């Protein structure tokens, strides 16, 4: 009897300082947790800047999709908030290198800044704004697709490790999805009014379309 599907999953340890940062963030009380969304939208914008730049000299970079935009997708039934972009995306090595195993100077520097009295909202200036996701999320899943490459899924609940595997669910043309599985007391970020006010307040200068898709699984059809 054959399995419908089978795939290899790799588990990697976070570099020490990244593990420390994630513990501080996911565990500590902060009054301004809404900044996570700003940080994630900012990273999407950067990724969109990148594919756009590459396409300037090689238009075929956009064969996997010309539209450059950001989508925000609250799903109250799954208790997830997903941010999707059609940016450059990442290779498997990119995921492993850039989301856990190699620490930049900004990781330690940021924690030093916080100890010296800085605010968590500054996190983006240290290049680690992604991890601010764990202010509101207990688990984060990153689905990503780069040109000429397969679709991969990265995931961590911040236990000091993350997994990587091939994603065969729903094929993306190109880009990245960051799926936040929200903490039970952070479900306000699934509400339309909350998402809208946070984007209005913090992402006014993002130069790409940002579009809300309110997701609901229709009855008897989950
Ligand atoms: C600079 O540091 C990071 C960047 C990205 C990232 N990279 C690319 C190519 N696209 C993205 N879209 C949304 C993202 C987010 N968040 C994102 C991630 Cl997932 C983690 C880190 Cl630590």
């Amino acid at each position: 009897d054959q399995p419908m599907e089978e795939e290899e999953v790799e588990t990697f340890a976070f570099q020490a300082e990244i593990a420390q940062l994630m513990s501080l963030i996911i565990n500590t009380f902060y009054s301004n947790k809404e900044i996570f969304l700003r940080e994630l939208i900012s990273n999407s914008s950067d990724a969109l800047d990148k594919i756009r730049y590459e396409s300037l000299t090689d238009p075929s970079k956009l064969d996997s999709g010309k539209e450059l935009h950001i989508n925000l997708i609250p799903n109250k039934q799954d208790r997830t908030l997903t941010i999707v972009d059609t940016g450059i995306g990442m290779t498997k090595a990119d995921l492993i290198n850039n989301l856990g195993t190699i620490a930049k100077s900004g990781t330690k520097a940021f924690m030093e800044a916080l100890q010296a009295g800085a605010d968590i909202s500054m996190i983006g200036q240290f290049g680690v704004g992604f991890y601010s996701a764990y202010l509101v999320a207990e688990k984060v899943t990153v689905i990503t697709k780069h040109n000429d490459d397969e679709q991969y899924a990265w995931e961590s609940s911040a236990g000091g490790s993350f997994t990587v595997r091939t994603d065969t669910g729903e094929p993306m043309g190109r880009g990245t999805k960051v799926i936040l599985h929200l903490k039970e007391d952070q479900t306000e970020y699934l509400e339309e009014r909350r998402i809208k006010e946070i984007v209005k307040k913090h992402s006014q200068f993002i130069g790409y379309p940002i579009t809300l898709f309110v997701e609901k699984e229709l009855e008897h059809h989950h």
